[PDB]
């Protein structure tokens, strides 16, 4: 199936929300341009599933599909100093 996730939070804060999900082997991520672009998503040790480009403007998406099991860490580079970090759960 596929699961999105908002880059910038509906309240305002530079997060990825929501900050941690848990989705099934095989699942794909959508990442969806919200508030406070730029973003873009850097997933710890796995340049594959990585989107080094910004993305500037609202409901801009991009995605990845997750095959292996086990936990991911990802950020978003420019506002990694800010906490805007997110963690995704293949089960
Ligand atoms: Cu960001």
């Amino acid at each position: 199936q596929t699961v999105a996730i908002k880059m910038g939070a509906d309240n305002g804060m530079l997060a990825f929300e929501p900050s941690t999900i848990e989705i099934q082997a095989g699942d794909t991520v959508q990442w969806v341009n919200n508030k406070l672009a730029p973003h873009n998503v850097v997933v710890e040790g796995q340049p594959e599933l990585s989107h080094k480009d910004l993305a500037f403007s609202p409901g801009e998406t991009f995605e990845a599909t997750f095959s292996e099991p086990g936990t991911y860490t990802y950020y978003c580079e420019p506002h990694r100093g800010a906490g805007m970090v997110g963690k995704i759960v293949v089960q």
